[PDB]
């Protein structure tokens, strides 16, 4: 790496995996195009198996930008719009409060307090018609954005009826395979059981469990390498020559909806840049992020913008992750780790190390 990014990278990783006590975590530097990336620790404490770049990450909810990619995807190829209902997809939705909702909603948290989870409880497909029926929304469609799985982990398993692929399959054949991320999964192969990290939760070892839209909120596991790739695709969609998959990357980074100083995509979320420091590293706490607020309904949604700080935090019981990167400045950073420690703590690292590549 050039020598202005192993400085940086080092003093800025090294007190966070002490301070948040990590385990194991990968680093990706994307600089002026190219990915340098960093590893330290161990995927596996028990077998001291290190983190390499081969290593198996669960990516948790930054599975939702590739989630919203391939709903973009999808109306590229024509075989959705967002401004669809609801019901044109699951007909059986027939109670009164899913008249108004409309894919858009779905994808971009505004359909009224779809709630964080899904409920253990609801296993079957059965189990999720009666939950959907069953909930009475806190505010009406388009008004207040309430970051929920629920919401679009829907759009996700609705977005793909038209294309009659499962998710999974879609996923495979339309995003993973033309970016040539073979080492990105929904479900981890046997020859790639060796490579999944564990995850860590009060030091015990612990990988994420099946539940209800998983594959579409929350089920992507991937390597530093082909994050780092994920990144460069969706920093330079033209040089990618499938034409609804690089139509579909834009419009996840098309503005579609203002609250504060932020404006959701989807699955992407986006600021202007320059950004306030201080507004996305406390704007990334809970007590923000997981809050109803009001949006600016867009009226048209506005175009993606070079000049923007994307990114997206995930987590799971024992993984959290960050990604984030800014267009204009051909710089990004991929951020792995095998403990859920505290969003702010991601990005103010994140922060720290990209502002002083540019």
């Amino acid at each position: 790496a050039p020598q202005q990014i192993n400085d940086i990278v080092h003093r800025t990783i090294t007190p966070l995996i002490e301070q948040q006590k990590i385990p194991g975590m990968a680093v990706a530097v994307i600089y002026q195009g190219k990915p340098y990336y960093f590893t330290w620790g161990y995927a596996d404490i028990a077998k001291k198996q290190p983190v390499t770049q081969q290593t198996l990450f669960e990516l948790g909810s930054v599975s939702k930008t590739f989630t919203g990619v391939l709903g973009g995807d999808a109306i590229a190829r024509g075989e959705i719009k967002l401004s669809d209902p609801t019901t044109k997809y699951w007909p059986e939705l027939t109670a009164k409060q899913w008249n108004g909702i409309t894919l858009l909603h779905l994808a971009t948290y505004t359909a009224g307090g779809l709630p964080l989870q899904v409920p253990d409880e609801v296993k079957s497909s059965s189990d999720l018609l009666r939950f959907y029926q069953n909930w009475q929304p806190a505010w009406a469609p388009g008004t207040q954005r309430l970051y929920a799985g629920s919401s679009i982990g829907l759009f996700g398993a609705l977005a793909v009826k038209p294309s009659g692929l499962s998710f999974e399959q879609a996923m495979q054949t339309r995003v993973f395979q033309p970016l040539k991320l073979n080492h990105t999964w929904i479900n981890v192969p046997p020859a790639e059981e060796k490579n999944y990290a564990w995850g860590y939760r009060e030091g015990k070892a612990v990988h994420v469990s099946p539940g209800a839209l998983d594959a579409e909120a929350y089920g992507v596991k991937s390597t530093i390498e082909d994050m780092a790739r994920w990144v460069q695709s969706n920093l330079k969609p033209l040089d990618i020559n499938e034409k609804t998959l690089q139509q579909g990357i834009q419009l996840a980074q098309s503005r579609y909806w203002q609250t504060g100083d932020m404006y959701q995509g989807l699955g992407w979320e986006m600021l202007d840049w320059p950004v306030n420091p201080d507004s996305i590293i406390n704007g990334s706490d809970n007590k923000i992020a997981l809050a109803a607020r009001p949006v600016k309904a867009i009226t048209p949604p506005t175009p993606a913008v070079r000049a923007s700080w994307v990114h997206k935090t995930g987590a799971t019981g024992g993984f959290g992750s960050y990604v984030a990167f800014i267009p204009e400045k051909e710089l990004g950073i991929v951020m792995l780790a095998n403990k859920n420690y505290p969003n702010p703590a991601r990005v103010d690292a994140a922060w720290q190390i990209l502002n002083a590549l540019q």
